[PDB]
């Protein structure tokens, strides 16, 4: 929880809106240090003390992590009003909109590298006994070098036992990850397209699973299907997902 003097922060244009408030692009210039771009997360005007505490709890969770595929907390502004959370800036924004605006414009190996980064971030979260519960391409951010990082600290992304019995675990996080794999390899198609939420639940219970996206390697779609096994203990763990994607990257004939 590093405290940042607000005079070191220059707020520029709005780049997003979340549950808490607007997110801005900005510049952070600490004394003696090279300026960097940041995202500045703000809290909607008029917030109460309880809303302030809930907002800053995002920063306290984020500050526990230090991994190249988890969004980095630069610091917080809490000595002055309004409160702000300052994170690293991700030039290409959310992964789902990034892919939908770049349909077809990345190679399979680039997309696999994106997925490997997301899986490494999730492995790290799971090792720290953090269950994300909301993993989806809209909650992954992408930087200028196409590195993907988990952020956000929804029936069609949720494992069936999390829907039916409220059992959320890292294995339900792996189900969601398989949906993210399908989002990525389809360049941001909507999972299950225009099916209703109840139609999705009923179909999954009768063993429907999403088909391979166009031009998706068979081995990548099989890994999706492994993430979507009904029995949560049959799903691969994130450590195995990373190893599988690494082997695909090392042996690209397998794609
Ligand atoms: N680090 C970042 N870099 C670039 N865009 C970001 C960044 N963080 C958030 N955004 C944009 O702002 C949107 C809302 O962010 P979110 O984390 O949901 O806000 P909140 O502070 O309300 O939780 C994101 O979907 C994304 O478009």
């Amino acid at each position: 929880a590093k405290e940042i003097d607000v005079s070191f922060v220059k707020i520029e244009e709005v780049i997003g809106a979340g549950e808490f408030g607007e997110v801005y692009k900005g510049r952070l210039k600490l004394p003696g240090k090279r300026e960097i771009y940041v995202a500045i997360k703000t809290l909607k005007a008029g917030y109460s003390e309880k809303q302030r505490r809930d907002f800053l709890s995002e920063a306290s969770i984020m500050g526990q992590f230090d991994h190249p595929n988890i969004i980095r907390l630069e610091g917080v502004v809490t000595k002055s009003r309004p409160v702000m959370i300052i994170t690293e800036f991700m030039e290409n924004g959310a992964l789902d909109s990034f892919l939908r605006q770049n349909d077809g414009q990345f190679t399979v190996i680039q997309l696999v590298g994106m997925l490997r980064g997301i899986a490494a971030g999730m492995k790290y979260l799971a090792e720290m006994n953090y269950v994300h519960r909301d993993l989806a391409a809209r909650n992954i951010l992408v930087n200028s070098n196409l590195v993907c990082k988990v952020s956000d600290f929804p029936v069609r992304w949720t494992a069936p036992e999390a829907i039916a019995y409220r059992k959320f675990t890292s294995a339900s996080d792996v189900w969601s990850y398989g949906i993210v794999m399908w989002e990525v390899m389809s360049f941001g198609e909507r999972p299950y397209w225009d099916m209703s939420n109840q139609d999705v639940i009923n179909a999954i219970e009768q063993d429907y699973r999403l088909p391979p996206p166009m031009d998706c390697p068979a081995a990548l779609h099989q890994l999706m299907l492994d993430c979507w096994q009904k029995d949560r203990n049959s799903r691969p763990r994130f450590a195995e997902i990373v190893n599988t994607l690494d082997k695909m990257i090392r042996n690209p004939a397998s794609l």
